[PDB]
């Protein structure tokens, strides 16, 4: 009769979207994902962790979350959910399953209870929670999307496989940017077991509902938490450099006590080149031809960083506020990165202007900004192209 | 394998929660309900409307929403969706249904389509949108919650059936506040066809997630759009008064060219009576005993209002911001309402602090505020108590 029903439709925001769950220790696990944040009502607790072994019983875990993203301006906010136990709930190894009880608020009493990961009988090995690990170094790619130049990927990979050396791996996160031509440029390296391309294209369901680059670096953290002593975070338009008088290990022992440290930026124009009738720029590598560096006395610029994934719990895109140990922001003239800005989505020849010969010595001004000469990367170009041969061969060898 | 699964559970916000849907004219409809307000994402449209005729032919309307509440500070926001067609979509009276689409954002990828109302064959009556209407006056009560005094419903109901005359109807909204004691006080007026009690007790599922009173007033505005010439919004601790020399018709004809007019408040103390042994307080009505109006001047206080719902599109709790035609605020000279504030929950006797007869003529102080003797309402007590007896019989005594 006058009985007013209320009819709810749709799911404007789910409570928790689980992308990955990873064991991050004998006692502590991880669930990286997305959280809708509440409005005007609590959420104590946000989550709860269990472990249901095949023995039937169950133990409770201490559950605390972090918001290593902004935390406003998106429907969801990236959440890292920490489940630490007093005892390893499965070195019994009779099987087990990680639960997660996710609560809307403190007043209503229905919830969501699901499985985050499962461990089958006889699938555990502590020996890889301790040295040795797979690699010394592991590169964490961004969420790849857009129209991306395969030539940059070939050049970036050849360079950084040489930089990080033989015991390094590169992880990439295809969210649509890994075109067939990009693939063909990763193809040599994944054949060699040096690169991994995860398909995160199912992400299109939440595109715009959370911070895409935060979620990727939180998962790459725990999916490969013990895979390498160091885990680097930067983009394929960034190239790690070292002013001369530095080995990668000679800069690593000096930083051996710091679990995370920043890298300062060499912002390079992606258009400035030299006017030269004899330089055949269409067959020069990107960093070999863009020789002009935004060279300004101390203006705060973007960072990247590395981190001992063993000793962290969440991170951001420029550094971590979720670690144990101290950070080293003082790594300026000791390790750098070259950042060719807006070069990867550029279709065609990067050399889109031509400076006079004089620019090599004098400070030239472009787009209201000044630039200088910097052939530090140019100098390394023939070492790389030669290392490319001895590692994967020609790229007219795919490989 | 490394193909990642974005797996989502729970629902922390429906995209739309329908409370009601009504025809507001030969060509126009309104859906009243709750909406989940977006974040960062473009949402345009929020909605669109179609009419699907019984024989399969469709016709979409132009749809626009209105947000009568504040539009921030809650998981949900009150929304009135207006659908207007280029023709009566059920002209031939063959029947059909009003369909509504709710969008999550602009990618317009996923969407929610659902039936808002249905009109059975032959059911469309064009004379219900032409005078005469069912009542002259219609009252829209607020959302009733808490422990309410049945004795006040008796008194308020008696007064206002008298005040509005026979050609008026009263709509109450039961959100848990209508107790069995309150039901019996309303019962003779329900049996007399003068009062309706709607059961809105479902809104407690979403309680704390939107603005409760903003939902009731819009729904009542549209469910009764053409039931009456004037719709009055006020609470049952509030009594419309004509500073006399003014019949209600005479007042309303002076305002007939205005789509809505507001009404200023006489604040009355709910804890304050004569110290008098000749008076028999437990058997006198509230407005008969509480004779002291707060007398501070130039104090802006909440207002109430009346409205010609036929010329209004959405409303609020103190007036509408969505009408055609003008609005009148200088009504102090001929219509007011007495507000017995914090009088409706009070269990037991309202007379709780007593004053000498020197308060009839001086200015009384209590709790920092001043008060003056006002007997306009008490003068009408014996007239109401009669009127009650003549209209609903011998209600029994003692409040
Ligand atoms: C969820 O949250 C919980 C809690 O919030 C997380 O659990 C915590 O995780 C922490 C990091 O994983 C962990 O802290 C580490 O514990 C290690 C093991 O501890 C055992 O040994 C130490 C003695 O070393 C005992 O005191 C302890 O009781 C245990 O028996 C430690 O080894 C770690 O110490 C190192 O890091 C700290 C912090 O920077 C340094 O101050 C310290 O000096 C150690 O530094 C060495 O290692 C770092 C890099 O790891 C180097 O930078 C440094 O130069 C040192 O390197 C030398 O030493 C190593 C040997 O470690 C040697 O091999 C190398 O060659 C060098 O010579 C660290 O303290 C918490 O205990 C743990 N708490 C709980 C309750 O679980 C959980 O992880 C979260 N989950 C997720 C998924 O994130
Ligand atoms: C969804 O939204 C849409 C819009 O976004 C809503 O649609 C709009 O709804 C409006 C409200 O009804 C409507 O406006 C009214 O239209 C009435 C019908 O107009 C038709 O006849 C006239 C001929 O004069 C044509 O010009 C017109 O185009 C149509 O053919 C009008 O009659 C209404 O006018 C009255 O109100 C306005 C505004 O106050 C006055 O300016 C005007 O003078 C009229 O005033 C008389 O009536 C009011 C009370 O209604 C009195 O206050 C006033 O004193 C006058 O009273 C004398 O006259 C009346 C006869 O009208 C008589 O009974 C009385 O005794 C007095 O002698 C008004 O303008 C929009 O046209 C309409 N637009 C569209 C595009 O749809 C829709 O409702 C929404 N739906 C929902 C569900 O919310
Ligand atoms: C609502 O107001 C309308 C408009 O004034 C009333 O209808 C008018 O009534 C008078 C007197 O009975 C007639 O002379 C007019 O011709 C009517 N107008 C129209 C357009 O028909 C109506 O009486 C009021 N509604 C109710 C229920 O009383
Ligand atoms: C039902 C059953 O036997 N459950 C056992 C529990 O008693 C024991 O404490 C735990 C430790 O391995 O393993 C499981
Ligand atoms: C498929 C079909 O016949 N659809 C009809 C439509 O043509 C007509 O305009 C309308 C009004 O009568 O009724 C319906
Ligand atoms: C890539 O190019 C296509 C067509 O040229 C365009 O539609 C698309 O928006 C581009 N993507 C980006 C990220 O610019
Ligand atoms: C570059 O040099 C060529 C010939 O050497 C000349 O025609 C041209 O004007 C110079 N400048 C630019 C911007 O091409
Ligand atoms: C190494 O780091 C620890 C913090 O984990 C700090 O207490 C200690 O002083 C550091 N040692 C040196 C030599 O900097
Ligand atoms: C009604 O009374 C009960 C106890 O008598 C109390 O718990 C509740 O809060 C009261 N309601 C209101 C609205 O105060
Ligand atoms: C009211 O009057 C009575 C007797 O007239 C007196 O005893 C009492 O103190 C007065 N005040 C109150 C609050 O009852
Ligand atoms: C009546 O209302 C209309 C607005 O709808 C206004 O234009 C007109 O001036 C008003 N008439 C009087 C006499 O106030
Ligand atoms: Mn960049
Ligand atoms: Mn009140």
């Amino acid at each position: 009769p006058n009985k007013r029903i209320f009819q709810a439709y749709g799911n404007a925001a789910a409570l928790f979207v689980q992308m990955g769950a990873y064991r991050g220790g004998p006692t502590t696990f991880a669930v990286v994902g997305l959280a809708s944040k509440p409005i005007h009502v609590f959420r104590l607790p946000w989550y709860k962790c269990e472990w249901i072994s095949n023995n039937g019983s169950s133990i409770r875990a201490k559950a605390y979350k972090m918001l290593p993203d902004w935390g406003y301006g998106r429907v969801y906010t990236v959440v890292v959910v920490n489940c630490t136990f007093p005892v390893n709930p499965n070195q019994d190894n009779a099987g087990g399953r990680l639960m997660l009880n996710a609560y809307y608020d403190e007043s209503q009493r229905k919830y969501e209870k699901f499985t985050a990961l499962e461990e089958l009988p006889g699938s555990y090995n502590e020996s890889k929670f301790r040295p040795p690990y797979q690699y010394e170094y592991l590169y964490c790619g961004s969420s790849l999307y857009g129209n991306l130049s395969a030539s940059r990927f070939r050049e970036w990979m050849a360079y950084h496989a040489w930089f990080f050396g033989p015991s390094s791996h590169f992880v990439f996160h295809d969210a649509g940017g890994v075109s067939p031509e990009v693939r063909a440029a990763l193809d040599p390296w994944v054949r060699a077991g040096r690169a991994t391309v995860q398909d995160i294209r199912g992400q299109a369901e939440f595109d715009g509902y959370y911070y895409n680059q935060f979620l990727v670096v939180n998962d790459c953290l725990h999916r490969y938490r013990y895979s390498a002593n160091w885990t680097f975070y930067f983009d394929v338009d960034e190239y790690i450099y070292l002013p001369e008088g530095n080995t990668l290990e000679s800069v690593l022992k000096d930083f051996s006590n710091y679990t995370q440290f920043t890298i300062e930026q060499n912002p390079m124009s992606s258009a400035l080149c030299f006017n030269d009738s004899t330089q055949d720029y269409p067959r020069q590598w990107g960093f070999e031809k863009l020789l002009f560096r935004e060279s300004r006395t101390g203006i705060r610029r973007d960072r990247k960083y590395a981190i001992q994934a063993k000793n962290a719990y969440a991170t951001g895109v420029h550094m971590s506020e979720n670690v144990i140990g101290k950070t080293l922001h003082q790594t300026e003239t000791k390790i750098r990165y070259y950042h060719y800005h807006n070069s990867i989505q550029v279709p065609g020849e990067l050399c889109r202007e031509f400076l006079p010969l004089s620019a090599k010595n004098n400070v030239t001004w472009y787009n209201g900004l000044p630039y200088v000469y910097d052939d530090n990367m140019k100098k390394l170009a023939s070492t790389i192209k030669d290392f490319e041969r001895n590692t994967i061969g020609n790229v007219q060898a795919y490989s």
